[PDB]
C-alpha cells in the first residue's frame, strides 16, 4: 500500500481540503481537549522571585474527524514534526509562565498519532518556570501550595473545553526528590474558568502541596540561637556577684544574636508581615538582652552602703541570683512548650 | 457557505488587493487606536537596576473598512496567529522597553477577531521589564510611581492616534499582591506626546502608585538599631562612677552601629543624596557614640585630686551620671517624636 | 562522473522517493542506533540546583538501505549540514536536559557520512546541563554518581532501538582535569528502558563517578576549626585558678566556632539530614563550649569559704584544672579517631 | 494614482533593476552616510565588568538616486520594515558591542522614509553594552570618558564615508538621569578612523563624560572612617596614665579599621595600582595603629622604677598624654587640608 | 559592463554550475585555509568557571578555482552577507567554545572579497568565551597561558587544511589594556591536530601568556596580613610581664588573622592543593597564634612560688620577654626573605 506520510500528505495537503486554521467539529459542538501532564524534573523553587522551574510531558488528546482514515490497516499513524505545523492544535498556554521554553535537541522534543477515528494523541516536553505566591506566615513549618494553571487564549468556551482526564492526570516521575520540600501525594484537580471583556476562556489547574523539611533550619537557625541562650546563662555562674566579665558576656550574647537574626533573613522575600523565625529570633533575643538588663539590676543593688545594712543588700543580691538562676530556664522552656504546640495545631 | 478562514483569504490575498503594508483609511484621517492592558503578573522591582517586571496582555483595537465583510452570518471571525502576518498592525513599543519578548509556548499568545462592521481586536501577551526612575529621599515610607508608555515608531500623528479605551483601561488580575509594595487602585490615564526632529509621535501612558510596606524594615532596620541604643544606656548602671566594662560597652555600640549602618544600604543604588534610613542610622550613630563620649567626661573628671575637694568631683561624678542617665530617654524620644511624624506630613 | 552532492540529490530528491519522514527498514525489524560520545568538557558542578554542564560529541550510527549508493568509486560520501534535513535522524533526546542547545559558530558543528552500504555516521556537538541528585551524607568524602541518559521521544521499542557501541563507548578528553573533583575511569554502561501510558521507550545511560578532592575542605574547613579548639585549652593555663580572661576566652571560641559553622554551609543546598561537616562542625563546637562551662564550675566550686576548709576547695580548683587540662586532648583525639576511620569503612 | 507600497514596488521590484546588494553612487563618489543618536536610556555603568548599557535611536540618512521617485505628489513615502530588506543599507557596527540587540516587541522597531530626490531616513532602536577603560587612579574623585564608536566593516573609505550631522548629532531624553554619575551636556564628536591589513574603514565616535557623584561615598566610605579616627583618641582620656582598656581600645579600631578598609573594594575592579579611596583608608588606618603604638610607649616608660625617679617617669607618662592628644588632631587635620586640596586641583 | 553582484549571480547560480556544497580542488589537493584572528576585546578571566571572553576578528583565507573570474577589469569584488550562503566556506570552530556567538548589529558582521585567481577574503566577527585551565600553584605569581584553538570538524586533514599566516597571525588592538593581568607580545603559534576514531583532523593554535598584576593583592592580601603579625607583638609590651590584656591581644589577632584567611578565598575555585596565599595566610596565622601561646608560658611560668625563689621565676620570665620580643622579628623576617625569593626564582 501507501507508505504512511505520504498516505497521510493525501489526507492533508490541497487534495482532501484540510485546513490546518479551522478547528475540528467546526459550527457544532466545541472541541474536547483532554490532558495529562508527566513532571521528569521539579524544583529550583525560589523565594525571592516566589516561582518554580517545572519539566513536564504535556499530552494533548483530541478528536479530529476530518483526519478518520477508513483504509489503512494499522492502528496508529505517528508523525515527525516536521509536517506538525500541517494539522490543528489548541492554542494552550500557562497564565503564569514567567518565562517557558521548548526543548529542541537533536530534534523537537514533540509527539504525534492519529487513530483510525482520529484521535490525537500530542505530547510535547516543555520546561517551565511557574509562578506562586508564598504564604510564609508560619515559615520553616508551612505547607506551600503552588499551582499551575492551562488557559486557552483565542478560543473561548463554545470553541475549546480544557478537561483532565481520569487515568492519573498528573504523573510524576520515579524518583523525584527534592533538596527542601518533599512532593505529597494528593493532587488537586479542578477548574478555573477566566472571565474577561473578550469573554469567557476556559481553564483547568492542578494544585502541588510542597510540606517543607525542618531538619535543615533545625540545624542552622534553631540550634545556634539555642546555644546563646544558653551561653547568656553562664553569667549567673560568674565571680558569684558581679564582674566585668558579666558585662562582656551580656553585651556579646546580644551581638551575636543580633547578627544571627539578620543572618535569619538573608535570601528571603521582604514581607511585611511577622513570621515564625522572626518571633523566635527575636524572643531569644529578648533572654540575652534581658540577662545584661539582670546585671544592671545586681551592679546598682549590690553596690550600695550602719553594721545591719552591709548584709541586707548582700541578701538582696543573691536573692536575684539564685531566683534568675532557676526562672530563666522557667520562662524560657514554657516559650519552647509554647511555641512549637502552636505550630503543630496549626 | 464558506469556512470562514477561506473565506477571508479572498477578503486578503491577492483578488481584494488587500496590502498588509497600508493602513486603513488612508490618505484621509488617521487610524485611531483604543488600547487597554491586562496586568496578569508584576513586581520584581528592583533598585539596583530601577525597573520592574510586567506581564500584560496589550488589546488592540482599530477600524479597517477592507476587512468589512458584509454577507457572511455571524458576528466575529477570528484567525490563528499563522495569518496574522497577513494585515495591518499598528507599531506600538515602549519608551522604556529594557528588554521585552512575547510568549510563544504551544502556541504563539495571539488573539485576533474582526467584526461585520471591521472591528479588529488584537490581544497579545508580552513581559516588560519597564525602566523606572526611584525617587528615595525617604526611602521606607515612599510613594514611588513607576510608568509605562506606549508610543508608536514609525507613523506621526496625522497617521496614527493612540487613545485609552473608557472602559476601564487598565485591569488588574484577581488577588495579584506584592512581597514588598501594594498597588493603588487609582491609576492614572494621560497622553505623553513626543517630538523629535523626526516629527511629533503620539504616546498614551499609565501610571501606577506603588505604596511600599513599612513592617519589613520596622523588623530588620529599625527595631535592631533601637536595642542598641538602649544597650549603650546600660552603661550608665554599671559600676556606678567608672569601669573597664563601660569602655567595651562603650566600644562595641559603636561597631554594630556602623556594621548596621553598612548594612543598611546592602542592596539599594549608590545615590547622592540622604535618605530616611540614613538619617536614622546615622542620628543613632550619634547616640552610642555619645554614651563613650559621656565615659570620657566621667573618667576625667572624677580622677582628680584638700579635704574639701575629695567630695567636690564625686558630686559632679554623680551629677553626670544621674542628668546622663534621664537626658539621653529625653533626647532620643524626642527625635522618635520629630522622626515619624515629619514622614507622616509627607 | 558525478560530483558526489549531486550524485546524493538523485539518491535523496524526488526521483528515487527517498522520504526523510519514515525510517529505514519501515514494516520491518526496528533500527539499531548505536551511540557514543566524546567529552570535550566537563565540570561547573554546582550542588545548589544538582547540575553539571557537559560538552559532549554525540555520535550515532545507524543503518539506511535507501542511501546504499552502488556504483560510486569511493567509500565515505559526506555532507555539509545544508542538506541535513533531507535524510532521516534519529529522535534522541536526554531525560534530564534543564536546558541545551547546540553549537553554530562559523558553520552549524555537525557530521555526516554514507558508506558503501548505507551505514552513516552523524556526529553533533552539544552542550547539556545534566540534572543530577546529590546524596551529601557526608559531604566531604562522597562519591557522587552522577548519569546521562539518551532516550527516544516520538517512537517505540518496535521502531528504533538505542545501542552503545562496544569500542570504547565513551571517550574522554586528553587531559580532562577537574577543579574540585577527579573522574574515575570506570563507566558504567547500563539501559535504562522507560515505561509510559504512551507505550516504551528505549533508553540507554552513562554513569559518571565523581570522587571529590578533600584537600580544599582539609584546609578551609577542618584545619581552622582545629586550631579553635586548640584555642580554647589555652584557657586551662591561664592565671592557674580563674580570671576574667578566661571567660572572654570562653565567649570568643564559642562564636567564631558557630560563625565558621554557618559559614561551613555557605554554598550548599539546604538538605534535611545531617552530613560529615556537619557532625565535625558541632561536635567541636561542644568542645568549645564545654571549655567556659569548665571555668563555670571552676569559678563556683573555688570562690567557697574553717582553718581546714580554705585549702580544701583550691584542692578541688587545681584537680579540675589539671584533669581537664589533659582529658580534653582525649576526649577530642578519640573523635579525631572516631571520625575519620568511618569515613574510610565507608 | 498608485497606492505607495505598489508605488514603490515597481521602483524596486524586478522591473527597475534596483539590486539591494549593490551601493548607490557606484563606480564613483561613495556614499556619505549621515548619523545621530538618540540616547532614551543610560546607566549600569559596571565596573567590574568595565562596561555601560546605553539604549539609543540610531538614525542614518543616505542619498539613493536609484530611489528619485518623480511624479508622486508628495514629499515622504514611508515603509513598514517587512519590505525593509529589499533596500542597499549601510553595514555600521559598533566597535566595542560586547553584546547587542535590536527591539521586535509588536513590530520590528525600525523607520523608514524616502524622499522625492532619494534622501533616506533609517531610524532603528539599539540596545549595546558598551565597553569603556576605568581610570580609577582617584576613585570617588573621577571623570570619565566612556565612549562609543560606529565603523563600517565590508566598506573601505573609498566606498562609504560615515559623518555626523551638524544640527546636534547627539540628543538625550528630557528627564534621563543617573543613579551614580550626572551627565555632562558637552560631547565631544570627532573621528577615529581605523587601519588594518584589509585596509583602511570610517569610524566616527562620540565621547562621553562622566562625573560621579560623591555624595555617596562621602556617606559610607569617609565619614564611618572619620570616627574612628575619633574613637581612637578616646583612649587618651582613659584612665589618665594607662588601662587595660585602653589595649581593648586600640585594638577594636585597627579591627573595623581594617575590615573596613577590605569592604571599601568590595565590588570594585582588581585594580594593580593605588587609589583615592585607598591612601585614605590606609592612612587612617595608620592613625588608628598608632594609638595602640602610642600605649605601647605608654605602658613601657611609666612602668619603670630613688626618691626623685618616681616622680621623673609619671612627668614623661604625662608629657606624652598631653602631647600626642593635641598632636593626632594636628597630623589629621593638615592631612585632611592635603587630601582633598589635591583632588581638586586635579 | 556588468554590476559585479550580477556578475557574481552568472558566476555562482544555475548557469556555470557553482554548488556551495562541494569543496574546491576536489579530488585533487586539499584546501589550504590560512588564519588570522584580531583581538578587539579581551578579559573578563574568571577563576571559578576557569574561562576568558574574547572578541575576535576570524579571517579566512583559502583558494576557489571556481570564483576566477577572467574579463571583469577591477581586482576585488566584495560581496553583502546576503548571498554569503551561496559560497563554500571551511567548518571552522573552536575546541573549547563554552557558548559562543556571532554579531548581527545593523547588518550581519561579515566580511566577504574575492580576488581575480579566486583568492577569497572572508571575516567575520566572533564572541567566544574560551576554556583554559587554571595553574594556581602560585597563585598571585603565576603566569596563565590560556589558548584557543581551531579545528576542523567535518573535513579531515586530506579535505581542509588550516595555517596560520606569516604576516602577523594574531594581531592585537591599539590600547587593549586589562585590569588584573597584562598580556606579553610573544605569542606561541603551534599544530594541535587531533585524532578521533573518526579519523583525524586539522587544528591550529595560539597560546596567550598572562601575568598577572601582583600590585592588587599587595595592597588587600599581604599587608593587612602583615599588619595583624605586628599587632601581636604589641603584647611584649603590654604591661612588662603578664595582664589580663594580653589575653584579648592574643584571641583577636587570631580571629581577624582566621576571618582574613577564609577571605583569603572568596571568590576562587575549589583546588585541591596548597597555594602562595594559602602558604602566607596560614604562616601568618602561627606568628598571632604562638604569640598567645607565649603568654601561656609566661602566665604559668611566672606565678610560680624560699626568699632566693622570688627573683628567680621573674628573671625566667623577663629573659621570656626579652628573647621572645627580639626573636620574632627575626624568624619573620627570615620567612619573608624565603617566602618572595622562592617566587622570584620560579
Ligand atoms: C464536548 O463536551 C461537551 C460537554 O461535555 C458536550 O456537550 C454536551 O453534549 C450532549 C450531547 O448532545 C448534550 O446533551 C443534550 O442535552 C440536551 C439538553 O440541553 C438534550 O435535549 C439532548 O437530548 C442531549 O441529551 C449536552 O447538553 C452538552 N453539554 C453542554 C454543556 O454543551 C459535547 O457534545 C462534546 N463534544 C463532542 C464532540 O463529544
Ligand atoms: C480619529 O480621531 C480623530 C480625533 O478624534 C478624528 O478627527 C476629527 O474628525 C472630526 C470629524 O470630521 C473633525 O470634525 C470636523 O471639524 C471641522 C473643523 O476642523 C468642521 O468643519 C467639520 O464640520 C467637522 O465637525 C475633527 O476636527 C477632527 N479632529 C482632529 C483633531 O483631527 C477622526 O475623524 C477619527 N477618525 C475616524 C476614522 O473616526
Ligand atoms: C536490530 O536488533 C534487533 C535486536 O538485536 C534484531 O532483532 C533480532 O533479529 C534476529 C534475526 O532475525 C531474531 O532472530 C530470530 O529469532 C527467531 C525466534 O524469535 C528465530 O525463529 C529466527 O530463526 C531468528 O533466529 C531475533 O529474535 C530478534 N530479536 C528481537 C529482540 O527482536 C534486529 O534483527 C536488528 N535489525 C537489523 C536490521 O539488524
Ligand atoms: C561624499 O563626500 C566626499 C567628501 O566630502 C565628496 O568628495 C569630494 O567631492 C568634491 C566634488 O567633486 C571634490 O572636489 C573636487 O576636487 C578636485 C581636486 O581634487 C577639483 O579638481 C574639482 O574641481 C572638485 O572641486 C573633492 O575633492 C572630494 N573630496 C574627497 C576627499 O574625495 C563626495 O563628492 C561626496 N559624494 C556625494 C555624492 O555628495
Ligand atoms: C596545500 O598544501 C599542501 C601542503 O603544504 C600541498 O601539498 C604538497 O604539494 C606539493 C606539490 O605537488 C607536493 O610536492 C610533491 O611531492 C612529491 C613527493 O611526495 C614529488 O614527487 C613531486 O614532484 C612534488 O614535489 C607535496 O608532497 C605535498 N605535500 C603534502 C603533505 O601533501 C598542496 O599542494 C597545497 N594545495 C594547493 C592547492 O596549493
Amino acid at each position: 500500500p501507501m507508505p504512511p506520510s505520504e498516505f497521510l500528505d493525501k489526507l492533508m495537503g490541497k487534495v482532501s481540503g484540510y485546513d490546518a486554521r479551522i478547528r475540528p467539529n467546526f459550527k457544532g459542538p466545541p472541541v474536547n481537549v483532554t490532558c495529562n501532564i508527566f513532571i521528569n524534573s521539579f524544583g529550583s523553587i525560589a523565594e525571592t522571585t516566589m516561582d518554580y522551574r517545572v519539566n513536564i510531558f504535556l499530552r494533548q488528546q483530541w478528536n479530529d474527524p476530518r483526519l478518520a482514515y477508513s483504509e489503512y490497516p494499522d492502528d496508529s499513524l505517528d508523525l515527525d514534526p516536521s509536517m506538525l505545523d500541517s494539522i490543528w492544535k489548541p492554542d494552550l498556554f500557562f497564565a503564569n509562565e514567567k518565562g517557558a521554553n521548548f526543548h529542541e535537541v537533536t530534534t523537537d522534543n514533540k509527539l504525534l498519532r492519529i487513530s483510525k477515528n482520529g484521535n490525537v494523541l500530542y505530547s510535547i516536553r516543555i520546561t517551565l518556570v511557574l509562578a506562586c505566591p508564598m504564604d510564609l506566615k508560619n515559615f520553616p513549618m508551612d505547607v506551600q501550595t503552588c499551582i499551575m494553571q492551562l488557559e486557552s487564549y483565542g478560543f473561548t468556551m463554545n470553541d475549546l473545553i480544557f478537561e483532565w482526564d481520569e487515568k492519573g492526570a498528573v504523573q510524576v516521575a520515579d524518583g523525584l526528590t527534592l533538596p527542601q520540600f518533599i512532593l505529597k501525594e494528593e493532587k488537586d484537580l479542578r477548574y478555573c474558568t477566566k472571565h474577561y471583556n473578550t469573554g469567557k476562556f476556559t481553564c483547568i489547574e492542578a494544585r502541588f502541596h510542597l510540606e517543607r523539611q525542618m531538619g535543615y533550619y533545625l540545624i542552622q537557625m534553631y540550634i545556634p540561637s539555642l546555644l546563646i541562650v544558653i551561653l547568656s546563662w553562664v553569667s549567673f555562674w560568674i565571680n558569684m556577684d558581679a564582674a566585668p566579665a558579666r558585662v562582656g558576656l551580656g553585651i556579646t550574647t546580644v551581638l551575636t544574636m543580633t547578627t544571627q537574626s539578620s543572618g535569619s533573613r538573608a535570601s528571603l522575600p521582604k514581607v511585611s508581615y511577622v513570621k515564625a523565625i522572626d518571633i523566635w529570633m527575636a524572643v531569644c533575643l529578648l533572654f540575652v538582652f534581658s540577662a545584661l538588663l539582670e546585671y544592671a539590676a545586681v551592679n546598682f543593688i549590690a553596690r550600695q552602703h550602719v553594721e545591719e545594712m552591709r548584709k541586707l543588700f548582700i541578701s538582696r543580691a543573691k536573692r536575684i541570683d539564685t531566683v534568675s538562676r532557676v526562672a530563666f530556664p522557667l520562662v524560657f522552656l514554657i516559650f519552647n512548650i509554647f511555641y512549637w504546640i502552636t505550630y503543630k495545631i496549626i
